[PDB]
């Protein structure tokens, strides 16, 4: 396997950058428009092709012309398209996104179309020979936990050479999704996650939650811009500091460079310490950027 | 194609992409919320007056500024699905096509708008000069770049001297921002539309007092009209004389978003067609109206 594969959303960004974020009932005049390609398991795509990585995305699609502008912008960066769950009910999501300027803040306000997400049936459809590690982004929780099992099938059968990579996101604090904590050798938990949870560090959160994971796995917490921690089976915690750019001008999908960057040092064979270090540090310089270009 | 001569209304000004969403409580700031609805639309002044034209059953025509992209291609395919003429665009090589953002709280019905960049140059009296009128019947201008767009009224003035009173093309203005560059364009065309918020902001507190006024700021013969919502709308030409009609408030209130653009190209199509002022300030007051029942312009004939 030579491929990235990355299971979840994709949505159309309509971004407006401001100066400062408008007052309830305002009309504040924007600096600049523009569309980019977003989603979690869509943005980690764009990151991993232009850190150089043979990637993937799993996700739905409505035929139709933002589906056109989502599937040429996939497409210009290389990410293949081919796994890609068609569905002939339902739309496209899109969202409004504020970008603050003056301090880097994105607002988002999803439209979520209720399009049928990826079922384990769709999933089942795939080849997993290609792929070297696989990501799920947490969203229908029992429909990917079968997915989770049928990964963990195929590895049985495989020896320690070709057996494939699994990393987990739960960035919803969303009960239903905290039974995936639960599969995957690397396992992300949000700052929100764990908040929700009562955590008021990613260190109580590491410590709290580790419980939960399967034998051997990795739990990674980042915590802004207090950098990230991880937390292993040998019971040693591990930090990185920020690494923040003197002017954060777009913090949108930061957290979703976190997460392609710490996937890509691992699959490299990196240990976990460079892994986290590297993950803040193109999470970083991605925040004093506009959109994904210049990361690398 | 082949479009018959004197046969088109055409509508000068702005269009942009709206996009509304419906939110039960107002965003914090970095936070990732869901909205219960959110729609894309097709707005602006001269493109909205472009809608009610073509529903009401008149060939017209849309002439804007707009930049190659995904956010042209959504407005075009909305023109076309609304039958408007799109070939006098002025296609922009620099800048951003308009697009807004609209919040909606259902919780206590406040509207919060990001407004589109400037970065899209207008249309220019040289862009103007390049159109061949004769295909036109009426000509409307929405007041944006007011040094500009009264160059092109010269050229309509300039093209009417040499036309015989059968072949002369009619000029409608609106001046709806209240901006002191605007206000020069008082002194052009056939009928002057002036806003409430314009007014208001002038100082005159009825549309009788700005009508009575502003009217000494338009061109000979010229006919000023001022919509005042709910009070319904007045018009007054050169002869004096003050003309009314109330408003026809809806069962309900849907939708008052484009009302005064279904006023505007109700009063310019009754008018096109040869009928009174008197009868113009009706149907104007009859279409807004109906409008205002219903979400959009899908019935409002
Ligand atoms: C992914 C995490 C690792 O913990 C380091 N990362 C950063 N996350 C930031 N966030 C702002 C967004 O709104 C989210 O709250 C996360 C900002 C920064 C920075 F300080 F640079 F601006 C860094 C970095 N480096
Ligand atoms: C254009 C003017 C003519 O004066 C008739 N029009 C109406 N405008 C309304 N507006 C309320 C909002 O603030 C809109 O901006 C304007 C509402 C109504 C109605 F009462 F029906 F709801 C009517 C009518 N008829």
């Amino acid at each position: 396997g030579s491929q990235i594969l990355c299971v979840g959303l994709v949505v159309l960004d309509v971004i407006s950058l401001v100066d400062k974020y408008p007052k309830e009932d305002s009309e504040i005049r924007c600096l600049s428009q523009r569309w980019q390609r977003g989603g979690n398991a869509s943005n980690s795509c764009t990151v991993l092709s232009l850190l150089g990585a043979p990637c993937a995305f799993m996700g739905s699609m409505a035929p139709g012309h933002v589906a056109d502008f989502l599937v040429a912008d996939f497409r210009r960066r290389g990410v293949d398209v081919s796994q890609v769950a068609w569905q002939s009910k339902g739309d496209t999501p899109s969202s409004c996104c504020i970008i603050n300027n003056s301090n880097g803040n994105r607002t988002i306000v999803l439209h979520d179309t209720s399009l049928p997400d990826v079922s384990a049936t769709d999933f089942e459809k795939v080849d997993l020979t290609q792929f070297k590690w696989i990501h799920i982004e947490g969203r229908n929780a029992s429909e990917q936990v079968k997915m989770l099992q049928r990964i963990d099938a195929h590895n049985t059968r495989q020896p320690p050479e070709q057996k494939i990579r699994v990393s987990v996101e739960v960035e919803k604090p969303r009960e239903e999704l905290f039974q995936l904590f639960g599969y995957g050798d690397v396992v992300f938990v949000s700052k929100d996650v764990a908040k929700h949870l009562g955590f008021q560090s990613a260190e109580e959160a590491l410590r709290g939650l580790y419980g939960r994971v399967r034998k051997g796995a990795v739990l990674v917490c980042a915590w802004a811009e207090e950098g990230a921690d991880a937390l292993g089976p040998d019971g040693k915690l591990l930090h990185s500091d920020a690494f923040p750019p003197p002017r954060v001008v777009d913090t949108l999908g930061a957290g979703d460079t976190f997460n392609a960057s710490v996937i890509f040092s691992l699959s490299q064979g990196r240990s976990v310490q460079e892994a986290l270090r590297f993950g803040c540090q193109v999470a970083g310089k991605k925040c004093g950027l506009q959109g994904f270009d210049g990361i690398v």
